[PDB]
């Protein structure tokens, strides 16, 4: 036997980090969830307990600490390319480093209409992500991430002229409630390393509030002839607006709301037009993914 | 043996209802989750396998959906009274009721600076709840509460001056962050009956929206002294401004930031006046509770 | 305003112990998460930000660790009076100490039949619980549970005779599945301090053994009428054998498992004698509670 | 812009299946979780809102409590063949399915040491899995794992001997805790069709079983130098003894469990030889992969 892929690090390492504006008093701060996995010449650790090929999962934490101290970790696209690159430059025998990073929403209060100069809320669990691969003599690729947005729309979503066969019993329907919780991902064109990164900062969090505002806009106001439909509009809206984008990932959850039939009941009428009480389905679920990118 | 108490019936109900505007074309969405249990002369359920004292549980499912259908499902603390009452006197040996109901939060969304008709965004996990203890010749027990409301302040907040004895390792502080997940609850004066809640309907919304209100600026404005402190505040004005209030209860966990000490790495500073990067521990988590009352 | 009630104290704190037999090289490990709520004089860091009543949440953490290095961990309703006595009896001002106690499996593995002396898995997420309230001048009140023991049936349970009225479409009847998760709680008689906890060691962990027998038992052997008339077989039972035990809660959920009917489709038989494939359904569930003292 | 991927289906789609021996009366009960995904020239359903292409995935719903209905459901691996080819073979236009399930355990309950005929215990969380890849002209990937089985083991574990630089603060050790939760994967030589997974039934069950007894033997028995090392002579031993496998994967999270020094307090000795009291770490975990193939 041989070993055909490995990799290892430290998962689950929670960051937060303060910048204190010393002329208006103003604090702002960041938190994160990172993950770092390395790759290299590190087969031996696994087949002959060879220990000394190994920079141990607790010094990579300490790594993630002291290059957050040292550096700014906004954008989490600047931030997980710095980290990456440390990795493959410092260790000869390390040549891939892959970091994931999760950054948690910390939203600064109105406070009698006026921002708060140092207090925070979290307003929903959406999070905004990245992947940063950093392969020696390949650069480094970033997926950057939105996900778990969850909207819902009470109207304006159809679904009919599907396949019917013998193992269908869905009824075609021109008016049904349709929600989600919104994954997208953008892939960025490869980066030749830190110095191309670097002079694209701008871009990023940009395109991140692009991509978002095309999602809910494009939700909002679709007449939404199906899930399909209404995902490859928002795909090709993100790739027309920014051209550093190769591709452009959703995946989405059909989230049912069933109609209630309660005419057993005194004739009750709540299906169709009639219907303004329903019932949420927590499985199963459909899940439709789509991957578009230039032609 | 004997049956000293007993309580049955339908958990995690799931209930969606819109209600349509036919004049604006605006639609609002509520969607809850419920639980009734019910309480009365049904101990031979238990003791002599006798069935017909139960209410089945699917019945009380249809019935949480029939009583959406037929009544308001808003301000919540309506709905779960109309609810626990129609149990009470549709069935004359049941004589308890008890509905807990979780609102879960839809926010209708901007647009392009207007507010969009028909779409909406779940901005966070915080909910609104209320518990119904519906008695019969004992009136309706009413408790609102907002839960998961996470906050963070990253200067203002002060620990010192406690307990100092051979089980203390904890430095006295000056300067710390303090973060928690609120849930306060408000206990209601007892009303007599349907006809005095819905005499009052008008005080639910605008109560649970001044206990938020003081909750986000007290603890964006106390310079804190402890989060006993802070927090009795914030309890201290809910009942001054709502006199049909008797008790305000707040839960409050103290999620820990730490300091990292760099200094082992070429001297880096990250502790005190240096601190920047801090972990975020997930446990333990202290856990302050209170419950403020008239004197 | 008044402070009405107060506690405050740490919680989630995971403790792990292991035990080392000298003579045979067998290890035995013991893992739990504790929570500690204090009581007493300590209105005034509410009220007056007099932080010196406080016995810091950081101190509390540590002294479990401590009493754990200092006292067997087992059976746990001793380790729960053992840290809860302590806290009243070190502290003039504190008078009740509330001691949560959540034990995790951890079941020593057989290899070949053979028991290890040191490796071990964890069968099931099934736990067993304690609640001990130490409280000056009254004793030590102590209520031991298991919770999370997950079980079905798929035949040998019946529902039928319950009332029918005009919010009624369940159908009765005599074969179906019963599945519930168990949580069971017994409540020993009050103990009038340390030196009576002690004499009664060996009753704890013999009667959550035979609370455990008893259910499994019952749920498998009972030509079941219903979950109200099951449940109550079982706390009998355990009343019958423990004289030392006042009082047997269970909570079960009801988890249903519905029938599909797969007529429309080739007119395939799957209902009644013929129900072969169940859609389990997560929500909405039944909560059939009870409490069973001694007559 | 231009679709470049696209698969959609039904998740969360659980599914009970009891079958019944006349003759003795034994029941056996399964419980899966099933997603089944399809792609094929479905593109216009995205760019053009041409739903003829749709098999709805409410269809794909009744069509996996069809297939459960009339074929067997164990091994999984065969019934995902089954289901899968079901997709590929019934549309022209759908040229790949993907299935995945996972198996619960209801394991049956031994009452008085005799095996009950209906009567079931959800034994841990720990999963059987299967991710089965139909594709028209290409055959049947399937990828078999467990997941879920958490072991702890109390000595015999170290680590030492790893790169040392100005980022390393961990200490080497002789003697540690060592726990996980183990995810492995082995993944079969691609099948011809259907036909070629009916002949290699027998093979499912039993390489499951080896699998897991060669998991928990080489954790128990290894005394371990990493656990690089410990999972490489796991993966070794899997391939030596089922020649359809051509790579066995496995994914380890190191879950830390922490020392704790009591020495400020009276001198109390709890670390190295003397430590018996531990801080299990809920977070950060290293995180160790590797996949192993043939030479
Ligand atoms: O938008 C939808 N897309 C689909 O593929 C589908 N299948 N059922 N309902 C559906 N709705
Ligand atoms: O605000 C606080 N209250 C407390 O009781 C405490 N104990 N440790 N840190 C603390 N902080
Ligand atoms: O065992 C049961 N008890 C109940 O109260 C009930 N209500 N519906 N089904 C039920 N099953
Ligand atoms: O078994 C281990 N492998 C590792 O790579 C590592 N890094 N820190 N501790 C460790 N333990
Ligand atoms: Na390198
Ligand atoms: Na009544
Ligand atoms: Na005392
Ligand atoms: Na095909
Ligand atoms: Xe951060
Ligand atoms: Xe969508
Ligand atoms: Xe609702
Ligand atoms: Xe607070
Ligand atoms: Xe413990
Ligand atoms: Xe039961
Ligand atoms: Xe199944
Ligand atoms: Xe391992």
């Amino acid at each position: 036997s041989a070993v055909k892929a490995a990799r290892y690090g430290k998962d689950n390492v929670r960051v937060y980090k303060v910048h204190k504006d010393e002329k208006t008093g103003v604090q702002t701060v960041y938190e994160m969830t990172v993950c770092v996995l390395l790759e290299g010449e590190i087969e031996t650790s696994y087949t002959k307990a060879d220990n000394s090929v190994i920079v141990a999962t607790d010094s990579i934490k300490n790594t993630i600490y002291i290059t957050a101290k040292q550096n700014p970790v906004t954008p989490p696209e600047l931030f997980g390319s710095i980290l990456g690159t440390h990795f493959i430059e410092k260790y000869n025998h390390i040549h891939a480093a892959h970091v994931n990073i999760v950054c948690h929403r910390w939203t600064r209060m109105d406070i009698d209409g006026k921002p708060h100069p140092h207090s925070f809320i979290r307003d929903s669990e959406e999070k905004r992500n990245v992947q940063v691969d950093v392969v020696e003599g390949k650069g480094i690729d970033i997926k950057s991430s939105l996900s778990g947005l969850t909207v819902l729309k009470s109207t304006n979503s159809q679904f009919w002229g599907f396949l019917r066969d013998e193992y269908t019993t869905l009824k075609e329907t021109w008016d049904r409630i349709l929600s989600t919780d919104v994954d997208a991902t953008w892939q960025w064109k490869n980066f030749s390393g830190l110095q191309e990164v670097r002079s694209h900062v701008p871009k990023f969090d940009a395109t991140w509030a692009t991509a978002r505002e095309v999602t809910l806009k494009t939700f909002a106001e679709d007449n939404s002839a199906s899930v399909q439909a209404t995902m490859y509009k928002m795909a090709e809206q993100i790739l027309a607006r920014q051209q550093l984008i190769e591709t452009v990932e959703y995946s989405l959850p059909n989230k049912h709301y069933f109609e209630i039939d309660l005419s057993w009941h005194k004739g009750l009428q709540n299906t169709g037009k009639n219907a303004e009480v329903f019932a949420p389905q927590s499985d199963p679920n459909g899940l439709i993914k789509c991957t578009v990118g230039r032609s």
